[PDB]
């Protein structure tokens, strides 16, 4: 008899390939009682069986999705997401890559819209030097931006208010 | 936030027209931290989203409740996943041990014929927990400590 995992129906689905965004989604998942899952394991149960699904995901390569929501994308685009309340986090790096930041994001952000989910955590870019990122719509993000490689003194008030709006 | 409903990942998910195998199913759910389902209201996810699935019926011929819905069962993915069965009363324990056998799931709690029938509920003993809150009402409560014992 194994448990749950977690008391609340939060599953925090996350891709990393060096441990910041791994380490971020447990932070998320502690506030919201939920389960911290890697994509490398995680079943289309897991983006299914939640009332609340979080996606996060650092930007790598060119700007595409980190190499394991990449080859794993498969579980949400067949994961039976309409109507379901869906929020979304990046981590990314505005000063080296800023015509790419958290492209990522906005990439995961196509595909829970494409399979009908309602999107909530919409930030605001004020605070970040970008020129291009494919998580903006009309000066907003369509989640929670993060920078833990030139910005991570801001991670941690970032999270704490947005975790909030989530509830 | 919603709360998952239980501390243990056990699913049991039942069928009833007298409230005799709810009673039971909700008092499975409790001594193993799980939720009760009933099967009128149960989603393929209540079958797949649970390490340990619970499934059981009443005879009245598999009960109609479950043969209605009998699709949740049949559309969801339960290969490699540990399922156990109870019966209310023959049984139709065994027509649901073979709907779980079909989907590839591994079966485990199977118990004793130990204390009168002429059941296709298999090698001599039991599929599941047989049960019969008829006339044996007083001793479900030890065959359930005892079955609950098998599956810890
Ligand atoms: C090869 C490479 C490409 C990257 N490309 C981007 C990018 O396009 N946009 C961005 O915002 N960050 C980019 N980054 C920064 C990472 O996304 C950032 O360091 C992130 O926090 C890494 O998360 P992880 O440690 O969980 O893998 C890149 C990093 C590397 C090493
Ligand atoms: C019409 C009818 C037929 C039944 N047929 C069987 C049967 O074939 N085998 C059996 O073991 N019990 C049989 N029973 C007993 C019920 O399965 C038993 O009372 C059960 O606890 C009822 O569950 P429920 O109250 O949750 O509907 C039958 C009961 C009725 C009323």
């Amino acid at each position: 008899a194994a448990a749950r995992g977690s008391h609340m129906s939060v599953n925090v689905i996350f891709g990393s390939d060096a441990g910041a965004t791994r380490a971020v989604a447990s932070r998320i998942a502690k506030r919201l009682q939920g389960r911290a899952v890697d994509i490398k394991s995680a079943t289309t149960t897991d983006f299914e069986a939640c009332s609340l699904l979080i996606l996060g995901a650092p930007t790598y390569g060119f700007g595409d999705l980190q190499t394991d929501w990449e080859t794993n994308i498969d579980k949400l685009t067949s994961a039976n997401l309409a109507g379901k309340k869906v929020a979304l986090f990046g981590t990314g790096d505005q000063t080296n890559y800023p015509d790419s930041f958290v492209d990522a994001m906005g990439l995961l952000y196509d595909h829970v819209v494409e399979r009908g989910a309602d999107v909530v955590g919409f930030t605001e870019t004020a605070g970040y030097d970008y020129t291009a990122s494919k998580a903006e719509r009309d000066g907003r993000f369509v989640g929670l931006a993060l920078d833990e490689d030139g910005q991570s003194s801001k991670t941690e008030k970032r999270i704490t208010e947005w975790i909030s709006r989530l509830t």
